[PDB]
């Protein structure tokens, strides 16, 4: 079963606004013209909640402890964002590689940037967005993504593996041409806790 506990995050909480300010500032505009994640310049966010589950919690910081030993003790933690149609599940597990499909890998996916995980809320590549509207740009619908503490270790920096290289624990596709913005992948599920639940809206401009 699950022992996964969710605490709601009161909006005049510090931590809330820490979060959202996170959220709406790393916002960018994308090559596809808003074309997967919608056409906006805000996020309306209607709930933030703290996701507590203790084996879960053991679980990473067991991980992130091997990992820091392989690394110098550096475990080299970054606060990600995740968008997937599974995030219920996730929350609930935890992030499973076993579950990972197929990108540029076999993996699970994060990005500094919201807007980009925005991007895979309904699917790869925006799917055809809402369930009720069919609109990838809807703002009206409720979305989630996730907040994340990933364990990034020592990073490869490059298509298509199962596994970290040799001596690495995260692949980073950076930008260069090639990439707009980066995106962190992992290929071990205990290598990022989903710290904050987001329940949003895109907002029209
Ligand atoms: O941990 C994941 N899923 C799940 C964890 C625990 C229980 C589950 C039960 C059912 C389904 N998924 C579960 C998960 C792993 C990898 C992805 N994932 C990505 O992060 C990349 C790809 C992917 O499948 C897809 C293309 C880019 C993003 C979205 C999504 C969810
Ligand atoms: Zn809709």
């Amino acid at each position: 079963a699950s022992g996964t506990i969710l605490l709601d995050l009161a909006p005049e909480d510090k931590e809330y606004q820490s979060v959202e300010e996170e959220m709406q500032s790393t916002i960018r505009e994308h090559r596809d013209g808003g074309n997967a994640g919608g056409i906006f310049n805000r996020y309306n966010v209607i709930r933030i909640q703290k996701v507590v589950n203790k084996k879960l919690r053991e679980r990473f910081c067991h991980r992130q402890k091997e990992v820091s030993e392989e690394n110098h003790n550096h475990h080299n933690e970054r606060m990600l964002f995740h968008g997937s149609p599974f995030i219920n599940a996730i929350i609930h597990k935890g992030f499973d590689e076993r579950h990972a499909y197929i990108m540029f890998g076999a993996g699970i996916y994060f990005a500094e940037n919201s807007s980009k995980s925005n991007q895979y809320v309904y699917g790869i590549g925006g799917g055809t967005g809402c369930p009720t509207h069919k609109d990838r740009s809807c703002y009206i619908c409720h979305r989630q993504m996730l907040f994340c503490r990933v364990t990034l270790g020592k990073s490869f920096l490059q298509m298509k593996m199962a596994h970290a290289p040799p001596g690495h624990h995260s692949v980073i596709g950076r930008p260069s041409n090639g990439l707009a913005y980066a995106e962190y992948v992992i290929y071990r599920g205990e290598q990022a806790y989903p710290e904050y639940l987001i329940t949003y809206q895109i907002m029209k401009p």
